[PDB]
């Protein structure tokens, strides 16, 4: 129930995105998550919905989340929506990319 865990289900969902819902973008996305040890990088892209380690020549936003803040949410039991206004995440860059992920996000739970 890691950064592993967490990052599973989102390279599972770009990989499994549909043409129904979203449409094709482009842009890329700097997430990273605070450690023990430090900080883990994390590059999504949404051109090609992908996802890698570390972090981009230059992303077009970037992230900034908590592991608490990130299990509370990729668990099912929390809501981006919450920790957006308790300011869990940080936006970097344009707040529209990031905040139009987001929206994929908040939804029902189970998924
Ligand atoms: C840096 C933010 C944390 C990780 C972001 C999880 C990414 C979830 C899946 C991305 C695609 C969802 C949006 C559909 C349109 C698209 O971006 O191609
Ligand atoms: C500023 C708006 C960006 C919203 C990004 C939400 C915080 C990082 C991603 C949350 C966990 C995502 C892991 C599972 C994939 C998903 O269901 O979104």
């Amino acid at each position: 129930m890691s950064v592993e865990t967490i990052i599973e289900r989102i390279k599972a969902r770009v990989g499994a995105v549909d043409p129904n819902g979203p449409r094709k973008v482009l842009g890329v996305f700097q997430l990273n998550i605070k450690t023990a040890s430090g900080v883990e990088q994390w590059i999504v892209d949404l051109k090609q919905l992908k996802v890698d380690q570390g972090v981009f020549a230059s992303p077009d936003v970037t992230v900034t989340v908590g592991l608490e803040d990130m299990l509370a949410i990729s668990g099912k039991t929390l809501t981006v929506g919450d920790a957006l206004k308790q300011g869990k995440i940080e936006l970097s860059g344009d707040a529209d990319l990031a905040a139009k992920l987001a929206e994929v996000i908040h939804h029902h739970h189970h998924h």
